[PDB]
């Protein structure tokens, strides 16, 4: 199936849950909003283990998340490379809203 963060606790702070991911290279994650939006998902060209900027074009999205719920289902693709990805929001970025997707390879 597909892996879901539910960012954001629910009576204590803002949080991936889990904080950390493991996918495999193509594999899917859906990742949604919470109650307290807007939240941003990308995944920065700086903390991956190919720095490039391509595969994130098909994958880090824009826009405010408006839909209370879902955000972006961002279908890996089959050039994801094994090690750990790093997205995060932008808004709560001082709620360790920092998550990572660990692609064995
Ligand atoms: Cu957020």
């Amino acid at each position: 199936e597909t892996y879901t963060v539910k960012l954001g606790s629910d009576k204590g702070l803002l949080v991936f849950e889990p904080a950390k991911l493991t996918i495999k290279p193509g594999d899917t994650v859906e990742f949604l909003n919470n109650k307290v939006p807007p939240h941003n998902v990308v995944f920065d060209a700086a903390l991956n283990p190919a720095k490039s900027a391509d595969l994130a074009k098909s994958l880090s999205h824009k826009q405010l998340l408006m839909s209370p719920g879902q955000s972006t289902s961002t279908t890996f693709p089959a050039d994801a490379p094994a090690g750990e990805y790093t997205f995060y929001c932008e808004p709560h970025r001082g709620a360790g809203m920092v998550g990572k997707i660990t692609v064995a390879g």
